């Protein structure tokens, strides 16, 4: 395991521009192509973004490099934030994981958000977050990848995504 395929499993790959629950044009693990209301604009961006004829579909691979674009992104991100950055540092590759995903899943001032949450990822109390986490509504909002985000800070193995 990695990242992508922890995203891959948590947000799927779809391989053709998409809209999402905002109605934006969306394509592989999330890559907002645009907020215009317009498909060729995406479909353009599309071909920007990664380069060449894919006329609204890509590879898996280059969905693959996108992703890793954003990724960085919010890696960026996620160092640039004040509460998030002692984390991060503190934390370890795997749990580091896990923070990207929810940074993923609800940008840096959500994440931002956890406060106590965060503090014992510090101290690195991994069962005192882990509740604490089950206890938010992102849990009831999205079950499962919020149980599994919760399982990986807990131990730290990527177990809950499953192995070889």
């Amino acid at each position: 395991m990695n990242i992508f395929e922890m995203l891959r499993i948590d947000e799927g790959l779809r391989l053709k521009i998409y809209k999402d629950t905002e109605g934006y044009y969306t394509i592989g693990i999330g890559h907002l192509l645009t907020k215009s209301p317009s498909l060729n604009a995406a479909k353009s961006e599309l071909d920007k973004a990664i380069g060449r004829n894919c006329n609204g579909v890509i590879t898996k691979d280059e969905a693959e490099k996108l992703f890793n674009q954003d990724v960085d992104a919010a890696v960026r991100g996620i160092l640039r934030n004040a509460k998030l950055k002692p984390v991060y540092d503190s934390l370890d590759a795997v749990r580091r994981c896990a923070l990207i995903n929810m940074v993923f899943q609800m940008g840096e001032t959500g994440v931002a958000g956890f406060t106590n949450s965060l503090r014992m990822l510090q101290q690195k109390r991994w069962d005192a977050a882990a509740a604490a986490l089950a206890a938010a509504a992102w849990y009831n909002q999205t079950p499962n990848r919020a149980k599994r985000v919760i399982t990986t800070f807990r131990t730290g193995t990527w177990d809950a995504y499953k192995n070889l």
